[PDB]
């Protein structure tokens, strides 16, 4: 199996091109190849499929380093329009890809930076999915050492927001894996640590679904701005500070798509037999 190593603010992927090659492994091959010091060592692998709907580029299927397939990542959105181009699978300037759910479009800028449509927000519980009698901005997560309020939202992934007074003391250590399982999120959920500097500007931290507090998080940054400004506190264009480095995220609301722009970069390519 030929595959790309690749980085987005420090998130880190193994890229595959699914359409030239066949490939499939078990969780626990992935588990395997995930490890930093026995294996190729990744935060995601991602997979570059041929799309079901021949009206699209190709079709995205993202892993944790867990084992676990889902749905969404938007660092390695960035990654898989910066690995299709560099490795001329496609030279288009706007790329239409699939997931498992919905639709997303990817543009190569000509920074070379890469905009991408991560498709509307979700807001209804059952969607996300996510435990509640009724739609709300704020909901109630009891964990064992502190009652929270999260929005919750889902951009193709599930994740729940919950806003800091200081970023650096926020205690994502204790609070991340309490939240990330929370019995209300039946398929987990990534959990955002959001300081509001201003209405245009925050920092954040994700403890991750599947795989725990990361460089950055792409999908993440989309959703506690979509939460921030579903609930009034932030405007429609925001400068999202992550470990690793900064995305620009514009949102105009309900009934529009969510766009997330950065930076995406090609480390090196490999070999491997599974
Ligand atoms: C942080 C990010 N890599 C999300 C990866 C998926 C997440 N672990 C999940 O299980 O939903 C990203 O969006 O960049």
């Amino acid at each position: 199996m030929q595959f790309s190593k690749m980085h987005g603010l420090g998130n880190d992927f193994v890229v595959v091109d699914g359409v030239t090659q066949n490939v499939f492994f078990t969780p626990e091959t992935i588990r395997r190849l995930a490890n930093r010091h026995c294996g190729i060592g990744f935060d995601q692998l991602l997979i570059v499929e041929a799309p079901y709907d021949p009206e699209l580029d190709f079709h995205y299927r993202i892993f944790n380093a867990d084992g676990s397939e889902v749905s969404q990542c938007g660092n390695g959105a960035r990654c898989f329009a910066r690995f299709v181009t560099l490795k001329g699978l496609t030279n288009k300037k706007d790329i239409s890809v699939s997931t498992q759910k919905g639709n997303m479009v990817l543009t190569v800028k000509d920074d070379n930076q890469i905009r991408v449509n991560m498709g509307e927000p979700i807001w209804e519980p059952a969607k996300i999915p996510f435990t509640a009698n009724k739609f709300e901005k704020n909901y109630i997560l009891r964990t064992d050492i502190q009652t929270v309020l999260c929005g919750a939202v889902s951009m193709g992934n599930p994740h729940c927001v919950v806003q800091v007074d200081d970023i650096q003391t926020a205690n994502v250590e204790q609070l991340g894996p309490l939240l990330e399982s929370h019995e209300r999120f039946p398929e987990r959920v990534n959990a955002g640590f959001m300081q509001i500097i201003n209405k245009e500007h925050i920092k954040l931290r994700v403890y991750e679904r599947g795989a725990g507090e990361t460089q950055a998080c792409g999908s993440g940054a989309c959703a506690a701005v979509a939460v921030g400004i579903m609930q009034g506190l932030l405007n429609n264009n925001v400068q999202v500070d992550l470990p690793g480095g900064s995305l620009m995220i514009e949102w105009n609301g309900v009934g529009h798509p969510l766009y997330m722009t950065g930076e995406a970069t090609h480390i090196y390519d490999g070999f491997i037999t599974l």
